[PDB]
């Protein structure tokens, strides 16, 4: 069904953001694994499988709309040296493709592309929840101070 | 436990050949998928799979050698917009990774790196695999022509 | 038990001809297993087994009677470079083997080595069986066009 | 793929070796089988399906390299009419294979053939493996003298 | 059905045969039972069993043929005094069997009785089977010695 | 097998790390065990069960190589006085062994002892393993401080 | 709790003597298996394993005492050529140890040193069973001969 183009770009987009996100957390996920840091592998390797998911949702929805999908083109990573930096790169991340997705829908909306909207709107849900997760850990890390924080890591949880 | 950084350089190449070979087999999948062509989809979905694996392989032995792995940098991928031509790219793709793994692997065993060089045997023999797949797949369309082929990929294979 | 010696040498000339035709299957099913035509090495490869089982009882029986098993000497192989020209060599093969299993047949009779007999009428009831089979593919090669015939292979058969 | 022509040339050599020892190790079973040595029977036999996968594994190769598998040619049997006469000859056969496959492994590695290499490594510690059995037999039959080694295979080992 | 009179002889005559048999492999059972030989024992035995069918098949053929089994009359019994002298008279009465069997086999075919005949040929096998298990026995004696062959036999094989 | 002299020495060579190894891993896991540490010394006895295995290996290879094993020699021991101290002396002793293990497969592939090399080759990559896991414990103890460390070693991990 | 110093000692000189018996016991299997000895390897292997579960005993318990167990320290190993002069080596061995361990108990009794005294006494009891296995081997020997004293070791006792 010839979709419209500009929700096409924007699908585009999203999945752009989805594809940096992708790498972003599998890296972190084993950066954290190298460090003994066994359960924040767990979770960011869980991320980045969501965030494939994703990515997937968004390719099959461009190719039923008759457009392109775009996965040549990768938008910067911010990797970070520590897990502070490491969390705070993926919050911000997440951050500006809620705010992508905040203006995909809207569009969406405005020209009648309602399941496109339907699909989006439960991957915000998902960042929104990846963004709760993120500043929590944040937040622990000062309640509880690094030293405990990390102690905290070295085991997954059951 | 620092490693040879020439090693370490291979090891991001081979990398860098995993995901552009990642993305090419997923678009590619859905891209069948869409078509309708259900077995070609499920084929070169665990091929992306099984490339997702490698790169996790690499990741972790990079991290573990103490280098930086490199997501960040993503190769040319040629998607190619009919069955023959989209296959022919993923063969290309594959001699020219099977290429780069015989010379890191003639490497990692002058430098000694022999889990390195066991690890490397091991992806080249899956890569040798999906060379094996793609070849064959592409005489069967030559040797039954394309009408035939196609309606052999409209059911998957229990 | 010291069986009749021309009895022995008919045993040792099929013995020959199984382990030809044991040989010149499997290639043959490692041939077709290469170009994807799952079917056909499904099928070959268990005829291969089949003349195996038959070299196996007429190995036995030469060292009952108390003569000597010759594994050494092997007739020529006609291999072929495409589907039919194999399956036509198989036949040619599977018909010249049956025509020294009804002359040992009838000889053995004749010098009363009715067990010898039994255990001939029986490999040659298998014989016969491969016979109808190979000549029924190449007779559906030409009633349904190679083309055809060749997509019909592609699948194993449950 | 197109795989060098002295490394299939290799395989071919390697698979004749196999293909006399399938002969050698079955007609030896069943030797010692009708003898009643039951527990030679046995093994030998095991061994002579070793050497057919090992066969099957080359063909395999060759095939996917492109070249042809020789099932021709068939090298010299040496049979022997006796348990020491048999036992040591397979040895020589072993020893013999070993000193091809050392040879062909070497070539592999400097033409970058890093997965039949691979292949025959495999196979050259199943043939190491052959050696110790026979080798410690051989030293068995002098240790306790022939009459108690026979007596000791009349019943297979569970 | 009213068979061939000849026939009914000849089936008296083999019946008689597995009658003296069955007698002589129970006596040399038992013998070497009382003896604690176990597993030559169970083996001829098993034997005794054997013969039995065998005499059961040939009463219910003349009985459906219309002649007259004969148990009455019963040939020499030759029960020796030690193992080798007792296999070898099972032996000898073996081969007057497989001989009275294969003229009778012979004669059946030429008057069209090919019912007695397959019956026939199946027995002949069976004795053909025990033909070979007392050549064995008696061939291991001397290989191993009388003294380990009797070791041998003490425990019931599994 | 008559083997090469040199590779023997290696091979004993090794066989005296994995012994050295085996005391050294054990009396720390008893000591972590003493201490209250569990799991300490779950990881290091798992650590000595494992040089165990490898000398296994080693011992069985050097006989079948037709060599005189050596576990009358000990190397020196270092066992220390406190958990880094402790660690940081196991990781010293892999350090060493596989710069040794690095040395043996270079050779062992210039001797054609390719299984030799390819058993050595699995035990450097258990080795490095255990490099892994010393380096990781030891960062973690520097990262979340000794006394949250040591509270972490208090229950041994499901 | 500080234990008695010369208990310690005589802690530390058992100890010693189990990790010879260890090694002693192991080599010695690993060559009754290579020679194909297959039942001598299993007991001795066992006899390895039971001396490390007593090394283990004592290495916990000199702990507990507060001492330092040496593992540093290993006695003279005596292999020996053939079966009988390596059974007699393991037997002289488990004399000397029993002579050291009557010594211990004795003094851990007379400083009231009860608990290992209790744990000396479970430990002369397993090798007082080792000296009862070896003593009965060395005299089958004896009493059956040499060559079927191997025989009985070809196969492992179920
Ligand atoms: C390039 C870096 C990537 C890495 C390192 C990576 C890694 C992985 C790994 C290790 C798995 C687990 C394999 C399994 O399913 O058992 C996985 C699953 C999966 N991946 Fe990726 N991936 C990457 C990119 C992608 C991309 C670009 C896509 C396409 C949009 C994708 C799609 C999927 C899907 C659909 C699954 C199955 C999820 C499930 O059911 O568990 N991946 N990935
Ligand atoms: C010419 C003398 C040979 C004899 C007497 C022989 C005998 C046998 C027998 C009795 C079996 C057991 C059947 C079964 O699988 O249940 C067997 C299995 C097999 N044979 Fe052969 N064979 C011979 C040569 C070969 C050759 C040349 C090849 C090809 C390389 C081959 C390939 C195989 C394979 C792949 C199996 C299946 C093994 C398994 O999964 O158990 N054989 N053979
Ligand atoms: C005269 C000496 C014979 C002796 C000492 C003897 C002994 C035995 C014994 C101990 C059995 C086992 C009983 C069972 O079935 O559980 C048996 C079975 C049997 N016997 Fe006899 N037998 C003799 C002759 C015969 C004769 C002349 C016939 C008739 C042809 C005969 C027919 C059978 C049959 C049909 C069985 C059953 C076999 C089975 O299913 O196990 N026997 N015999
Ligand atoms: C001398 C100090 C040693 C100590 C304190 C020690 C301790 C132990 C213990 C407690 C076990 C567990 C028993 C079991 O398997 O259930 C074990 C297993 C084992 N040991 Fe040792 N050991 C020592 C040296 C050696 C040596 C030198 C070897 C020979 C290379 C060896 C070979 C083995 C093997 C093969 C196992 C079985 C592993 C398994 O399957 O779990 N050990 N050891």
């Amino acid at each position: 069904m010839k979709g419209d183009t500009k929700v096409i770009n924007y699908l585009n987009k999203l999945l752009g953001n989805e594809l940096v996100a992708i790498n972003q957390y599998f890296l972190h996920a084993r950066m954290f694994k190298n460090w003994g840091l066994k359960r924040l592998n767990d979770v960011e390797y869980h991320e980045s499988i969501d965030e494939m998911k994703h990515a997937d949702r968004y390719i099959e929805r461009i190719l039923f709309l008759e457009g392109l999908p775009n996965l040549q083109d990768l938008g910067k990573l911010n990797i970070g040296e520590d897990v502070e930096e490491m969390l705070r790169s993926d919050l911000a991340l997440e951050l500006d493709g809620a705010k992508n997705l905040r203006e995909a829908i809207g569009y969406a909306d405005s020209v009648h592309d309602y399941v496109s909207r339907d699909m989006m709107i439960e991957i915000l849900r998902d960042e929104e929840g990846h963004i709760d997760w993120l500043e929590t850990e944040l937040d622990l890390i000062q309640k509880m101070g690094l030293q405990n924080y990390l102690q905290a890591q070295i085991r997954e949880e059951g």
